[PDB]
């Protein structure tokens, strides 16, 4: 049907009605074909590096050229501040990606599909058209269904930037039908010696009654480096505070100590995550530069091999008749073959329970930060990264809310574990199937 006839057709009603006895697992709601994405969670990580340049240009500033490369204010204090506001502008660079690619690809924000247990998604920026930049690599994988987890890492071994992280989710509807998102997880990105900690924001998705969903972000990010420096960006936009669509303000500080007073702030970046944003330096409203413009430079997509060439486990390899059949609009063909694909994972699950078995993750592990972990699991080491830098942010080390600072209601939930996804890179280095 026409999109137009989508919000009061007897399939959307009925998909209304299921969210109305929504029970917590939005695996049960009964999505109409014209709502759902032939897409998998699992690709979503790349939406942290469609931007190649960005997500580089922090290893390219040193102490001798930071001035010279720092075009929003060549009169940055120092290389340490002129890389966090490069990361800055990588972050919000990511935001487009992640956030608003259904809406330019399918027509609006559609239900993804839910990702196996072990999938894995694959493939390279080659980066051709600029060989200083050598080739970065994309690594996700699927390390839990029950609930669904995402776990990544994108590198450039050339340059030594290298990023890994992994996602949850919580989601609810209200009343209203709007749905709660809240994202758990952080990601922390490398840039030779120097780390930064990047926590996710809140969201939810509206336009849900009129059968055109889009997301909306909310609440607060963090940018964490171990520098020192601490950026803190707000996310508003209509129906809150601002008013204006997508919009978000950015604020950097020496340290997470003066970003208790928006006074102290550096710097201050407003406007549009999906658009433009200016920058201003200490409190000099007067004077305010283009940040960044997400309109001007289109995305690149990274390269991922033929379909004829990939791996059982891979996404699109593994989805390919699901995909399909979404493409097609076929109401039995979508049962048919989704079905097929969850029951002999249901299958698996089975056999592993009654058999004593557990599913080995392949290039990830979960390491228990617990004070008392449990016996058999992998434990942080002494110099652990994100034990520094959640502690320089006073930032909880539990599964909170991406965000949740220590003190925090969220933080004080009794009995709530503390087990985070790690890249293993020698799982990597000696994996003897899967190629790029
Ligand atoms: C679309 C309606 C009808 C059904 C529900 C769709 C929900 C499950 C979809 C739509 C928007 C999706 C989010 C879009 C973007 C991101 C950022 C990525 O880094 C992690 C996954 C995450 C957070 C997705 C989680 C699943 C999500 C919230
Ligand atoms: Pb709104
Ligand atoms: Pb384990």
């Amino acid at each position: 049907m026409d999109p137009s006839q989508y919000a009061s057709s007897s399939s959307w009603t009925s998909f209304l009605k299921s969210i109305a006895s929504f029970n917590g697992d939005l695996s049960s709601l009964s999505a109409p074909p014209f709502i759902l994405s032939p897409i998998s969670l699992t690709e979503f990580s790349q939406y942290w590096a469609e931007h190649p340049e960005l997500f580089l240009e922090p290893s390219f500033i040193n102490d001798d050229n930071y001035k010279e490369h720092c075009l929003i204010d060549p009169e940055v204090e120092s290389p340490e501040l002129a890389r966090m506001l490069a990361v800055t502008k990588w972050f919000i660079s990511t935001l487009k990606s992640q956030y608003c690619s259904r809406n330019e690809s399918l027509g609006s924000e559609k239900k993804p599909l839910n990702p196996f247990l072990g999938e894995l998604f694959v493939g390279k920026w080659e980066n051709k058209e600029h060989p200083e930049f050598g080739e970065t690599v994309l690594l996700s994988e699927q390390v839990s269904h029950h609930p669904p987890v995402t776990a990544f890492s994108i590198f450039n071994d050339k340059n030594k930037v290298k990023l890994q992280g992994y996602n949850q989710i919580k989601a609810s509807f209200t009343k209203s039908l709007m749905l709660t998102v809240k994202q758990f997880g952080h990601t922390m990105l490398d840039i030779k010696d120097e780390s930064y900690l990047v926590t996710p924001p809140p969201l939810h998705i509206e336009g849900i009654l009129v059968a055109s969903p889009f997301v909306e972000l909310e609440g607060k990010s963090y940018i964490q480096s171990s520098t020192g420096l601490l950026c803190v960006i707000e996310f508003s936009g209509r129906g809150y505070f601002s008013g204006k669509k997508n919009s978000f303000k950015a604020r950097i500080y020496k340290d997470s100590k003066d970003s208790k007073d928006k006074e102290k702030a550096l710097y201050t970046i407003s406007g549009q995550w999906s658009g433009s944003s200016k920058i201003i330096k200490a409190n000099k409203k007067e004077e305010s530069r283009l940040f960044y413009d997400a309109a001007r430079i289109p995305a690149e997509h990274l390269n991922v091999k033929p379909l004829e060439e990939q791996h059982p486990l891979e996404s699109r390899k593994a989805w390919y008749d699901v995909a399909g059949a979404i493409k097609l609009g076929d109401f039995n063909l979508i049962a048919k073959t989704k079905t097929e694909l969850e029951e002999t994972q249901r299958e698996l699950r089975k056999e592993e329970e009654a058999k004593g078995i557990s599913w080995q993750r392949r290039w990830f592990k979960d390491f228990d930060y617990s004070v008392t972990p449990e016996e058999g699991a992998l434990v942080p080491e002494k110099d652990d990264t994100f034990l520094k830098l959640a502690s320089a942010l006073n930032l909880s080390t539990k599964n909170a809310p991406s965000g949740t600072l220590v003190g925090d209601k969220e933080d004080r939930k009794e009995d709530l574990s503390s087990i985070h996804w790690r890249f293993q890179r020698e799982l990597w280095d000696e994996e003897k199937e899967i190629v790029l």
